[PDB]
């Protein structure tokens, strides 16, 4: 019964929710412009690959956040028995609707952007194709099983089982970042910048499953609006500032990563 | 709740709609047969890569069009206030239903076929991996944001914002075709044939956002039936004749494109 | 009206259906741990690429089967006129509901796992990029048109048309497996292991379109519960035992697949 328009209007009229969404559409757009400008002098094909992969992060982000803001990738789901958000109401259109406003579109943002973050980092670290393939495939599995968890309403236990599977995939990604590429970067001559970006990425990425657990999808100590801002704040650092820092290094060290595709 | 059968029946009984879909299903099938025949002499792995990528175009087209013809990838959507198609109704089953018959399945056709056209062109021009990656990623973003625009019913302005984002992605693809690959093709020794396929692709591709703006998705000067035929006509040229021209060149110049 | 919980409960409380799903979740899970353990000694990057691609098979399987078991990837569809399952009922929850419980989630299991099976096999056979690309693309087309067939309710004949398209794509994959990779494997020095894996794959894969035609999706001689177990039994072989065999060889011939 809930229409896209009703959800679009619910987001508007809800200061927290509206701001957490529209601020990122704005920051993503500005980031694209800034990043394109910064990388204008790049000529080496390998350097340009790192640049495009990084720039695709805010491109995916602006489109995906528009998906949420428009109401296209938002749904109202009723949580299963025992879920801390069970029996919640939302007030849409004009009546009280059972369920929780679920911004599942965020998982699309993650599924399409995290592979680009990983591609950029792997290339920076001088990774071989095997580790890149492993990091990217498990990263995608992580995001998709996370979406499945959020979309599951049949059983409370099932939701957390998906969450556990997602975490396991996340561990694969963390192992590659912390152990494999950490060492590869030394041979690539990007040890300093990779270690910094590696640590920044690990710290911020760890925040997502924590927010999931604490937010409306998990134990719900954080209401819908606050869960959204938690994710948007993480996104601002894990995507935009992260990309700005990587591009800052790249544009001053093209020769170091020049090599060959 | 409109059924898949009701939309399938709607396509039928509606001349322009039925013809625009089934004629492309038929042409796609015939194209695949012809292309397979045309390329049985190929032996070079690189020449064969270009050939398979090209043949995948009509393969995606026949499956995707069947998705539309069957009603599977069609939905009825109610446009937002201010949209020229808002207030429209359609006869489905035994009742009048509010909304517009939306052939969103066409976006699946484009999202799966355009990357193959780009891959064939890039390989032909001797493009490096970075440019191929750039062209294909932005091409997919263009098709997906285009689909998002067609699926947005909450706000008229939002629909056009998606449209703008999609256009920006399109500009990236255009730049690579017109500037980068045009130059790369000279080193690959395929400057002439690339020039022909490039001109064809750029002109035809530019037609899609125009049809979008004029059709039911946009200001609706073109009814659902004319919108479909407009897109179908473009597909015939951008897909089938494009593929023929490329394959006709490939089968006579296998030596030129042969490589790593 | 049918909720996710109702389909979730339908699977549970139905010994046949529940066993066919939850058993594969367990086998997939145990397989991942077993394979990771078995390959812990690999050092060569090419060998590791084959191992990870193979390991992703049970990874996709455990996630996909959970999608089915949870009810997330299951729907209730009413078959079209003429379909042998037309006018069927099921009793979702405690009410008699028209249609057939359709576990379309299986197609996601296939579309995501088969490419990994093919990439592993192709690499083992020392396939060039062209054949890998050809096999994988037509394999995905096969899975997606198969899904389209299962999801089509507008026409009985349309379902079989999709089926035909999917079969045509399957033939392409079979040709690469049986003719081309069989030859490549010789030059790669993996002829004997490939022969074993090739036979197992061709035989098991042939079973799916057979189960489709015989099950509720096709002529419906096999009820929903038996159709599920038929696919599950095939999965156990085409995925888990196939993976064990490939990995057992891989870890014993790391040097051969490395090259230099
Ligand atoms: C929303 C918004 C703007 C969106 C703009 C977009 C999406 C344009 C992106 C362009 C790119 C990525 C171009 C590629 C170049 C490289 C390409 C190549 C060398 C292959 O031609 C380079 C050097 C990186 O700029 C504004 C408000
Ligand atoms: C949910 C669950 C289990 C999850 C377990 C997972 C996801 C384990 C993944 C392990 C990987 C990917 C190991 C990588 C190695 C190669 C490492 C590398 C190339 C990256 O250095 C190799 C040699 C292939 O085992 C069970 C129930
Ligand atoms: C910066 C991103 C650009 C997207 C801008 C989308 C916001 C458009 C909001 O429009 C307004 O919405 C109200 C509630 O639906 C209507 O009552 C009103 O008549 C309409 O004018
Ligand atoms: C690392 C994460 C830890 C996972 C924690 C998951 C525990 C939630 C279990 O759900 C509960 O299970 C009961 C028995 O099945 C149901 O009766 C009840 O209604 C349901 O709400
Ligand atoms: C990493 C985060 C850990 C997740 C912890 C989630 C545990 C959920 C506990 O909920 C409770 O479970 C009981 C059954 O055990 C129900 O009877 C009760 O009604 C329900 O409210
Ligand atoms: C390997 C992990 C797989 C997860 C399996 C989840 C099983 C949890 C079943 O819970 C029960 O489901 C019934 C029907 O919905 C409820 O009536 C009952 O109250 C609830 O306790
Ligand atoms: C731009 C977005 C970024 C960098 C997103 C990162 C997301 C994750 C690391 C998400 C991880 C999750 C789990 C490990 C468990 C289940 C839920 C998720 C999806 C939040
Ligand atoms: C076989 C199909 C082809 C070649 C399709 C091409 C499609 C495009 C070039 C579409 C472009 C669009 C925009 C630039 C703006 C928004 C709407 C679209 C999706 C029609
Ligand atoms: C792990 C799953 C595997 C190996 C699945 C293999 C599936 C196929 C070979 C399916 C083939 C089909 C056809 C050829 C015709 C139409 C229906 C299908 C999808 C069942």
């Amino acid at each position: 019964e809930v229409t896209q328009r009703e959800l679009f209007e619910f987001v508007l009229n809800d200061p927290l929710l509206a701001s957490s969404l529209y601020i990122n559409i704005a920051l993503a757009g500005l980031s694209i412009l800034l990043f394109v400008f910064m990388t204008r002098g790049l000529d080496d094909p390998r350097a340009k690959l790192i640049a495009v992969s990084t720039i695709l992060v805010p491109v995916v982000s602006i489109a995906s956040y528009t998906g949420l803001a428009s109401g296209l990738t938002i749904s109202v789901l009723e949580m299963p028995a025992g879920h801390f958000a069970e029996g919640s109401s939302v007030m849409l259109g004009g009546e009280e609707v059972d369920g929780v406003v679920t911004m599942w579109g965020r998982y699309l943002t993650w599924a399409l952007s995290t592979p680009m973050i990983l591609l950029a980092l792997g290339l920076l670290a001088g990774s071989n194709a095997t580790k890149l393939f492993t990091a990217i495939t498990f990263d995608i599995a992580m995001c998709v099983t996370g979406l499945a968890a959020a979309l599951t309403t049949s059983s409370h236990l099932m939701r957390w089982f998906w969450y556990a599977i997602s975490c396991a995939c996340f561990i694969v990604v963390l192992y590659i970042l912390l152990v494999e590429w950490a060492q590869d970067a030394k041979a690539a001559g990007t040890a300093d910048i990779f270690s910094t970006l590696k640590l920044l990425t690990v710290v911020m990425w760890l925040g997502y499953p924590i927010v999931w657990a604490l937010g409306v999808e998990g134990v719900a100590v954080l209401p819908v609006g606050y869960t959204s801002w938690a994710y948007s704040a993480l996104d601002i650092v894990a995507k935009y500032i992260f990309a700005f820092l990587l591009l800052n290094y790249l544009t001053s060290n093209e020769g170091v990563v020049s090599g060959s595709i």
